[PDB]
Formats: structure tokens, sequence, C-alpha cells
């Protein structure tokens, strides 16, 4: 099971993410279930855009919602829908949606994956149009789903990004 | 595990589908296995053909040739093999083959995936040529593997449908 | 080339679009270049967004901005770059961006290519969260480039969009 | 321009195919336009159906139907629309529709190409199930046009093929 | 679970295979964790290159590496990662790397898959080129890897390849 | 046509390319045809590799092999083949086949079409494992075709590259 899956090797420098939303996919917003570990399809996303990096979650955390960290992964190419990627965070882009506080993690893949990250160490490293794109389809993307809205708040840096995977990992227990 | 999902949230008018084949895919006819809730490869198909709609079951149900229920589930993009779509059935295509009577349901997603299919409430409420294209894939798909062949009968609507669901969900246990 | 193509077979209800972008495609701007034909790159998207629908063009037509008249064109299947369709003027979406002002027609194919569109008259039959969709999209995909902004006005009726055509043909000449 | 381009640098042996339509593609029958040298959409295909190889045809050559000669293509991999293949006649299929009578030829890219068809001397040294599968497209592709309809003669040799090349080349004479 | 898969229905000469990466697919470097039965990224490969054919495990095996028995399998269609393929082993190509002695397996569908490999007996049955590009690709996909190299030793045919079945077979208990 | 394009709006620092190859596209080596303008399948590739960047030429350019100068434009997605790309060289790989000596630039898109390139004034901006991966791939993608050879000399700065467009387009008249 996705449960037998450890929040990482080593802490918040050293995690894995399970990928529900590969990046420059299709619009259908997929969702693991808890007790099945199966891909469920949440919704069909009313606007016309794709997620500008792979969006999924480390097993074994909870977050105030009640659900595992949000996190998105940069990669040379998009992942499968359902496969763990070896990843470091470096940044959190603090949010509110119709739910309440909404952040997302961003993540880029260990050095044993690929060393085309070695150099980046925050959010501020990967390219700048990259974080607008992160940041503008946060804003956008569910425009067209009434009852649903998203509010910016701004960027934290990659400790508070480790400080967010440590409190996720102990309230899971 | 997939035994996990239930037939759906509420009874016959909303139920799960575990897709087993997307929409206008490669011509590999996957089947789920019981055992391991692991994607086989049944066959290549012979004809150069695909199949119009997402195929696969209702997971928790059981019919006639043993097996859960057939459902091909239309979307607006093909979902990944292996993912639950929350739909809604709305006719059934009656037919028999080389292993007796076999009936496709076939259903739209649910009003909370997608608004797309609010006024769907019967299979004729879906395009014509949608309805001839999935009677023309079934006569058609296995004329090229020896010893199986396809009898269309032809089609009920979402009632007997439904009626279908309610059948094979109790016949589980 | 493509300047032997006409406007149309008849008029301003049967018409020819040339596609520079197809639907649902990667987020890169194409332009015809109107000596050499060819499709040259005029910008990648700043956005995480797609078009809609397929986007070309009329040939022989002269809009205000000193190129031909845009179209997008709704069809079963994205079509090819470069590919040139015989379609039906159905709506026509109203806006401006700094450039100054500038519309956009929706259009169905003709029905000797597809059945499917054969109720669609005006563009308030097509599904509304289509018409939702290219609204949304032509509001932002320009958002991430600088000093770029774009109003929506609103839709309008398909002897409208006709109008438009007709006079862009005669602008032609 | 397409036209510049020969029949082949030798005879019926070596020929060159113009494709429009690629193998394993969306059901979207382009066709050439003899003037503008432009990809039109023809129909998209009513069936759920794609051609079992790329479909185009010999440039500078004429068939009975008026237009050049058809020819299908096997190759590893699906060559772009309208691009250009140097190939070698094995086959023919013959068959009529409504419109009169139609054969289409079937080919392998030369060896300066591909190593792989090297023993690929007769349309019999293609896998029986390719063969079988052109035979069922033809036969079924048009199904869900009214009024259309396709009867399969058979399928004659290598030198049978090239015959009908060399009539075609004169025939655009 | 995967675990629930026999290593096949037949011994040796019928197998089932777990796809952890589809021919032909981008150069994600997927690995099928133990305990997780998940699909993990391990790397994403340096060089500009794909897998010529899909390649798994045996379920229910243990090779000299403690892993379980690789396999290449060939099939008509890329298949999912993570699905399962019954396929019958025809050679076995002999490597040393890093990591010590590694051998790959190479096996083609069984016939209730797909008629196309009833006469591909020995891997000397499957294309010249084939062969060649799955002894390239492994002296070469990882040269830009700092610490990883390979060493290709030969081939050897069926009868070897069904006896490092059985032995991988009894290794598991 | 193609020959309509110039080398450039700007000299060796603003120039065009024309793709005839995507990157990270199926392994069908096409060339534009002189005289048609029309793609043409070369080959396909005997080794299982891709093109690590978009790969075409320089329209009114003349190189030594009597062919346009080539060149590689690295893009955020892979460019359509037969698209043209205003772009900017910033290095030079130096190697020679049995041909003779052949280089291939390297270039990214200008300003204008993307911000993600501002700081690339050299090859050497570039991530080390692309310039890798090019090399990589000019030294093994032609293992599989008898007689071919490549080896590889080294890399040189955008000044060179700007020499030999000037070069290359005076030896164009
Ligand atoms: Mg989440
Ligand atoms: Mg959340
Ligand atoms: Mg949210
Ligand atoms: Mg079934
Ligand atoms: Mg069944
Ligand atoms: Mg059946
Ligand atoms: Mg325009
Ligand atoms: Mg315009
Ligand atoms: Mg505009
Ligand atoms: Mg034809
Ligand atoms: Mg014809
Ligand atoms: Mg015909
Ligand atoms: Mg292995
Ligand atoms: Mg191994
Ligand atoms: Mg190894
Ligand atoms: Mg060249
Ligand atoms: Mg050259
Ligand atoms: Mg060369």
């Amino acid at each position: 099971s996705y449960n037998n899956i450890p929040a990482g090797k080593d802490a918040p420098n050293d995690i894995y993410v399970i990928i529900e939303i590969p990046a420059n996919a299709a619009p259908i917003k997929y969702e693991i279930d808890k007790d099945s570990d199966a891909l469920f399809v949440d919704r069909f996303m009313g606007t016309a855009m794709f997620y500008p990096a792979n969006y999924g979650y480390v097993p074994n955390t909870l977050s105030e919602d009640g659900d595992p960290l949000d996190v998105l992964v940069v990669t040379p190419y998009p992942v499968a829908a359902g496969s763990v990627i070896r990843c470091r965070p470096v940044g959190k882009l603090n949010m509110e949606d119709d739910g309440g506080i909404d952040a997302k993690l961003i993540a880029v893949p260990h050095e044993k994956l690929s060393p085309l990250y070695k150099d980046v160490k925050e959010y501020t490293d990967l390219p700048q149009l990259l974080i607008n794109q992160v940041e503008h389809f946060f804003s956008h993307y569910k425009d067209l789903e009434p009852g649903k809205w998203v509010k910016i708040s701004g960027w934290e840096g990659a400790d508070v990004a480790k400080a967010e995977v440590i409190k996720a990992i102990e309230a899971a227990k």
C-alpha cells in the first residue's frame, strides 16, 4: 500500500511525493483515495489550463485540512499519475480557498534522480516565468467552478517548506 | 484495494466505475485481475478500432458471466486506466457473444465532476453518432479474433440500466 | 499556396478556415507568415493555458488589425496546424486588447465533414462551459506578458458573425 | 510544390508517396488539395477506426477516380501528414465502393530508409494480421456514412501493383 | 498485491511480466517498490535514449542481485507502466554492470494475446535491427551517469532463458 | 516558399531556423527537399535515440556539405516539423563524420518568443547535462548504420557560432 511508503528517507531534506496529476496533463483533476489507494477523478477542470508542475502529496503526513501535505514537483519530463518521486522542498506558496488556508510546497528531484537541480536551493532559483505560472494557475484554475475561489498570499522559502514537512509528519501520528 | 471501493455513494443513481480501457486509446484490451487488482493485458485487439468511450466496471458487483458489471463512461477527456469515475447510468446496450448474454451499460459523469451532461437523462440524449459508434464498435471489434463473435440486440433506457446496477450489487453478496 | 483558397464555397454561410493552433495543444502560439506561407513560432505562451478550440483565420479576408479574420473552430478532434476546415460561423466574441478592438468568430464544421453540429446554429447552442472557457481563455492567456491586457465585451450571434465575414472579404479586395 | 516530386526515382520499383493520413492517427480524413497543396479536412470519420498504415498517393499519377494513385505505406513509426516517403510497392487491394472501382496499393520503405523490409517482396510477406486489418478497415470504416458501401474483391501481388503504377503514371501525361 | 501474481500459469514457457517501463517512453526509469507495489522514479536517464521494448520483471522470482528476474517484452504497441503481460521467453542478453552480472531476458506475447509472434521461437527470429537496438541501448544508456557502466557479453537462446526463469522461481522460496 | 525567409532579421545575432525534426520526437530523420519544399523521410534511425533539441537549418545559407547551415534550437516545448523559430546562436559543436567535417550550431529563442533564455549567452549557460546529451547523441545515433562514424572535436562559443553564420550566408550568394 501507499501507506507503506515513508514520508521520506531523510526527514524534510529528502522526502517522497506521490503524484496525483502529471505536469502538462489533460485537465482531469485526479485524487488518490485514502481507503482504496486508487486514483479517483475528482473533477474535470472548468478552465482551459494545466498544472505547470507535477502535483501530489507526501505520504504519511497530515495537514490542516485533514489531508496529506500538498507538493508540486518540478521534473524534466512529466511523471506518471500514481508514481512516487524522491525530492527536496525549495519553497511554499501561501493561499486561501473556499476550504480555508491552503499552502502548496514546491520541490525538485533529489540528486540521485537528476543533476539538473543541484543549484536550486530556493524557489527563487527556479525560472521566474515558472514561478509566475504557478501563481497564475492557482489564481485562476477554479474560475469556472461555482462556489470555488482562491486568493494567493505569497511565497516562503525552503526552510519554511521543510518546517511544514516536519509539522505534517508529526501530525500524522 | 479496489474492493474497498463501494459500488457507489448512492445506489444506482450515483455509482463508481473503475476504468480498464480509456476512450480513444491504443488497441490494447486491458482487464483488472480480481486477486491482484493489477491491470492485465488480455489481448492486443485484432481490428483497427478503439473504444469510443472509457470502458470499465462497477466495483462490488456480480454479473451473469461471473464478473463485475460492465460500463462505458462518456467523458470530455479520456481518463487513466485504473482510475475511478463517479458517474450515473443512462442506458444499456444488449448483446450476445461467444460467452453468452453480454450487456454493457453506458453512463455519464456525476454533476460534481462536470456540468456537461446535466441534460443527459437517457442514452438517446447523447449524440446519435456516438450511439452508432458504440453499436458499430461492439459489432466488429472481434471480427479478426477466431472463435469470437458478437450480436447486438438493442438498447434500453436509464431505468433498466439502474435496475441492472441494483441486481449486480445484490448478486455480489 | 494558401492564397489559392477562397474565403468559402458560399459566402459567409460556408467558409474555409486555415488552422494555426490546434485545440488542446502545447502552449506554442504559431502564426502563418503571409509571404512564405510557413508556420512561424510567434511566442511560447506565458500562462499554463491552451486554446479551447482550433484557432486560425479565413483566407482572402482582411480585418482591422491588418490581418485575416480570426476564427475558432470547434471539432470532435483537434486538427493539424496548417490544415484547412470547411465550416460555418455561429457566433462572435467581442473584445479589445492593447492593440485595439479585436473579435474572434466561432464556427463549426460543415455538415459534409461531420453530422455532430446539425443543431448548432447559434453559439448558444454549444455547451455553456465551452463558451465560458473561450471567454476565460482570452481574458487571461496574455496575463504573463508585460503590458498586454484583454477586456471581454461579450458575445454576438450568427447573423453578426456572418456580417463580419462579408465585411472582411470585401476589405481584402 | 508537391508537383515538383516525380512519381519515383525509378519507375514502379522505386516510387515516392505523399502521406495524407498517418498510421494509427485520430479519425480525421485529410486530403491534399490539388491546387493549394494544402491539407484539407475531408471529413471526421464516422466509425471508431484508424488507418492501419500510412495513407497517401503517388505524385504525378492519375487514377480512374480522377485522382492520384492511392497507396498505403507500412512504416516502423507513423509519419507526419504531408511528408514524402521513398518506398516500393508489394501488393494491391482490389475493391469497389459506390463511386466505382477503387484499389489501394501497399508498399514498404526503400532499403535506404530502413533495413526492416528487405525480405518483404510480396504483400504476403507482411504479417497476416496486418493484411487482414487493412482489408477489415476498408470494409467497415465508411459504415456510418449514409449510402456508402465497400466490397472487397481481394489482393494481388507486386507485379500487378507495379503494373498499376506504370499505368497511372502515363495517365497523368 | 503484485505478490498475488504467480510467476506464470505454466512454468517457464508461459510466464507473467509486470511492466515497469513501456517501450518508446519518456526517459524516466521507473522501478516498482517491493513494499509499496508502487511505481518509483529511480532516475531521469541521462542519455537521449528510450527502451526499445517494454521492460519489467517476473513476479515471485529472485535473481542474483536480490531482485526479480528482468525481462524485456516485445509488443505491437507499448503497454502501460504497471500492467502485466502474459508472455514467452525467447532469449537472454548477457551483460555486466557496476553492480555485477546482469542479464535481461527477452520475451514475446503469448498466443492468446496476439498471433503476431507464433513463428518467433528464438531471439534470432526477431528483426536483426531490434536485436541490435537492444544491445546498443544497454551499451550506452548509462553513458552520462557517473559511476555506472555496462559491458555486453552476448546472447543466449530460448532454452537458456527458460532455464533462468526456473532458477529464479525456485530462488524465490 | 521557404526561400522567401531571410537568414535573419539581424545578421548573425538574430536568425531564423526552419525545423526539420522536433525535439523528443519519434526516430524519423526528416529532411526538407530543396526543390519541393516538402518534408521527406530520409531514414528511420537505427538507434533507440531522439534528438535532444529541435533540429533544422538557417534558410539562405550554404555550408560545406552543400546544404544550409545546421542548427539545434532549445525550446521549452518541441516545435512542429516545418515551422520557423526566431532564435540566437550561442555555441557550436565541432565534429566530423565520414562525409567530411560537420558542425552544428546551438541556439535559443529570441527574447520576443520567450523570456526563459535571457541569461543564456554562451552554450555553457545551458544545463551541462543538455550539452552532454547533444554531444552523446551525435556520437552514437548513427552507430547502427553500416559504415557511418562520427568523432566529436569539441564545443566553441557564441562568437565562433556567429562567425559561421556570417560565412554560410555569404556562401549562399
Ligand atoms: Mg492535495
Ligand atoms: Mg490540499
Ligand atoms: Mg485547494
Ligand atoms: Mg468487463
Ligand atoms: Mg463482461
Ligand atoms: Mg464481451
Ligand atoms: Mg490572428
Ligand atoms: Mg487577430
Ligand atoms: Mg489579440
Ligand atoms: Mg485517395
Ligand atoms: Mg482514391
Ligand atoms: Mg474509396
Ligand atoms: Mg529490474
Ligand atoms: Mg536487475
Ligand atoms: Mg543494470
Ligand atoms: Mg542537416
Ligand atoms: Mg548537415
Ligand atoms: Mg552529419
